[PDB]
């Protein structure tokens, strides 16, 4: 039974219920994420920005089955074109807007990766991707407004691939946490 999360802490409690088992009801998880109305005071502790690139701030380690983190995107900060390592990936905007560009998996032949579509993700919206849907790039294209997003990955993963848009070639990268549970982790 899916109720509206009243606070971020309430959302986290609900997520622990939704991931108590071995499978994932994507539509339910996305609906509850969308229904939490971002309250900046509740997540300020995790919103630790870096001047030069976006940061990943761990909020909850889940039950072994999922990670929940907040990503903080300065003006003009963006990601690589990335996969998600055979995991579910949910992305909910907490502040600002992000552009999501979708790409197909490359062919073996070296070729430019042409976007299949793009969309603007707006405050409180929750998007979803997995490797069967494709690859994506996420960007804060704003010149004036930082963005903050809430990400849930299941299972957790700390490596993925970045893809060279000019060739489709991939390289494994390890993802690091800028902070964990509100504590900066250099
Ligand atoms: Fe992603």
């Amino acid at each position: 039974e899916l109720l509206k999360p009243r606070t971020l802490a309430d959302l986290i409690r609900i997520l622990h219920e939704l991931f108590a088992g071995d499978e994932v009801n994507v539509e339910e998880v996305q609906a509850v994420l969308e229904a939490y109305e971002s309250n900046p005071a509740e997540w300020a502790l995790y919103a630790k920005f870096d001047q030069y690139r976006y940061t990943r701030n761990l909020v909850d380690q889940g039950n072994g089955k999922f990670n929940l983190m907040i990503l903080c995107w300065g003006e003009g900060h963006g990601s690589s074109i990335h996969d998600h390592t055979d995991s579910h990936a949910f992305l909910k905007l907490l502040q600002g807007n992000l552009k999501e560009t979708l790409f197909d998996w490359p062919d073996k032949k070296s070729n430019e990766m042409i976007k299949k579509s793009e969309r603007t993700l707006r405050e409180n919206q929750c998007a979803y991707i997995n490797d069967s849907i494709g690859l994506h790039r996420v960007e804060n294209v704003s010149h004036t407004e930082p963005a903050v997003s809430l990400h849930l990955y299941s299972p957790p993963f700390d490596t993925c691939h970045a893809f060279d848009q000019r060739t489709g070639h991939k390289n494994k990268v390890t993802m690091t946490f800028h902070s964990k549970f509100g504590i900066r982790t250099p």
